[PDB]
């Protein structure tokens, strides 16, 4: 049997809350009672098992008993086209309601009162919102949120405790999805090969003094774990990061100096931790790359006894002396000399035909350089704020087809790159930024999947993964494109409705000049801020 298999490296507690997000997940709209049941059912079912291994049902595949139990058009169906069903009917964007936290004190009751219908709630409520979250760390997650209502729902003043935990908390929950998204999307619509790329150019960065073995290794152990939660099987998918984590840990010395303080700590920290690890020192003396991948007269030989090996060994190789340099760059440069090693190998002399291989990176690798440059004196000459309603009308004419929400959420987003990385040192810089830009990128290209309106979006989500920033940056205004025809807020509210009228004042008229939107924009804040003042407002909005 299986669920036992699981039950027991996962224990009761952490098993009961993975099968839950697995449910919530999959059903987005069903609500929090109706799981929890279908949750304590499978449960139960499970210990059973546990008892006897060779008990009634316990030698069905999880599959079957999850989409079983979440049964009582994908029903009508059967394993595996009804999982991939239910896979297929996540929603990146549910119309479900706005989530608000109500007052303090009435949390603080609520934790008391029930902890564990409390914490099960969250779960709940993150997992619906976010169906692709990464399940392990949804836990971590979870008992940090525990860990906050604890000792602040414990103290003189509450909101100045707990709230400001759950600020952080959301942020970092959000970065977390959004990362693991791409990851997710990476897979299932580029495949394997192409996430093993990235993990191979990501891990040889992190880990430098690791032998391409052992890299290899890593990326193919954390392919399943990623594989797994992908596509749902997050059971197994916590089981076998747990392995890893275990892994990592026990050959330490062969990886990084880093880890020993992740290495300490309890299975969900440390599976963060590591996740999280800075770069391992860059090793001394590495022979320039060109000797074996230039000037070896076995390259061209190399690339047809071992193609994958050798690109590999080569990504590894470039990739462990290039922390300064994004992924997707990374890849990118890979890709080039795949490609040029392709025509080489066919030529007369393929020494000559290849030697120069190294002078086409320089432009890859130029292109990204200057734009955060450039975008970093921007931002510093703007701040936040405003550089976030440059991006969104830079990107608004860009793909004036774009639903406004999406546009303002994703140009928010990209606007966040300056703050989070423009204070690094430019060594620090573009792995921040563009590997950044990467993931919101991606939020368009999905939140856009959902309802398509721009082939030019499609065409650069869809074309490459690893190219789709330049595709975007790329952009000239869309000129095919026919114009288009509250007080009492927080700061961060007020912002997203100004942009939000930004978005379609940019709609309205694109051949727009920065001056005639200033006073546009101008003019409508005055409106507002009047409108603020009072008599019968609504009757001063008249307009
Ligand atoms: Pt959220
Ligand atoms: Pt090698």
């Amino acid at each position: 049997s299986e669920v036992a298999h699981r039950f027991k490296d996962l224990g009761e507690e952490n098993f009961k809350a993975l099968v839950l997000i697995a449910f919530a997940q999959y059903l987005q709209q069903c609500p929090f009672e109706d799981h929890v049941k279908l949750v304590n059912e499978v449960t139960e079912f499970a210990k059973t098992c546990v008892a006897d291994e060779s008990a009634e049902n316990c030698d069905k595949s999880l599959h079957t008993l999850f989409g079983d139990k979440l049964c009582t058009d994908c029903c009508a169906k059967q394993e595996p086209e009804r999982n991939e069903c239910f896979l297929q009917h996540k929603d990146d964007n549910p119309n479900l309601p706005r989530l608000v936290r109500p007052e303090v004190d009435v949390m603080c009751t609520a934790f008391h009162d029930n902890e564990e219908t409390f914490l099960k709630k969250y779960l709940y409520e993150i997992a619906r919102r976010h169906p692709y979250f990464y399940a392990p760390e949804l836990l971590f997650f979870a008992k940090r949120y525990k860990a906050a209502f604890t000792e602040c729902c414990q103290a003189a003043d509450k909101a100045a405790c707990l709230l400001p935990k759950l600020d952080e908390l959301r942020d970092e929950g959000k970065a977390s999805s959004a990362k693991q998204r791409l990851k997710c999307a990476s897979l299932q619509k580029f495949g394997e090969r192409a996430f093993k790329a990235w993990a191979v150019a990501r891990l040889s960065q992190r880990f430098p003094k690791a032998e391409f073995a052992e890299v290899s290794k890593l990326v193919t152990d954390l392919t399943k774990v990623h594989t797994e939660c992908c596509h749902g099987d997050l059971l197994e998918c916590a089981d076998d990061r747990a392995d890893l984590a275990k892994y990592i840990c026990e050959n330490q010395d062969s990886i990084s100096s880093k880890l020993k303080e992740c290495c300490e700590k309890p299975l969900l920290e440390k599976s963060h931790c590591i996740a999280e690890v800075e770069n391992d020192e860059m090793p001394a003396d590495l022979p320039s790359l060109a000797a074996d991948f230039v000037e070896s007269k076995d390259v061209c030989k190399n690339y047809a006894e071992a193609k994958d090996v050798f690109l590999g060994m080569f990504l590894y190789e470039y990739a462990r002396r290039h922390p300064d340099y994004s992924v997707v760059l990374l890849l990118r440069l890979a890709k080039t000399y795949e490609t040029t090693l392709e025509k080489c190998c066919a030529a007369a002399d393929p020494h000559e035909c290849y030697a120069k291989v190294f002078d086409e990176f320089k432009p890859l690798v130029e292109e990204p350089q200057n734009l955060i440059k450039q975008n970093c004196e921007l931002f510093e000459q703007l701040g936040e704020y405003k550089f976030q309603n440059a991006l969104l009308v830079r990107y608004t004419k860009k793909v004036p087809q774009v639903s406004t929400p999406t546009l303002v959420e994703v140009s928010r987003n990209l606007g966040k790159v300056g703050s989070k990385c423009c204070k690094h040192p430019e060594a620090k810089r573009m792995p921040c930024a563009e590997d950044y830009l990467s993931v919101v990128l991606n939020q368009l290209c999905v939140l856009h999947e959902k309802t398509p309106v721009s082939d030019r979006v499609t065409k650069c989500c869809t074309e490459s993964l690893v190219n789709r920033r330049p595709c975007f940056s790329a952009l000239e205004v869309d000129e095919t494109y026919v114009p288009k025809e509250i007080c009492t807020l927080s700061e961060k509210e007020r912002q997203i409705k100004k942009q939000t009228a930004l978005v379609e004042l940019v709609k309205h008229k694109p051949k727009a000049t920065k001056e005639q939107l200033k006073a546009v924009m101008d003019d409508f804040a005055a409106f507002v801020e009047k409108c603020c003042k009072a008599d019968d407002k609504e009757t001063c909005f008249a307009e």
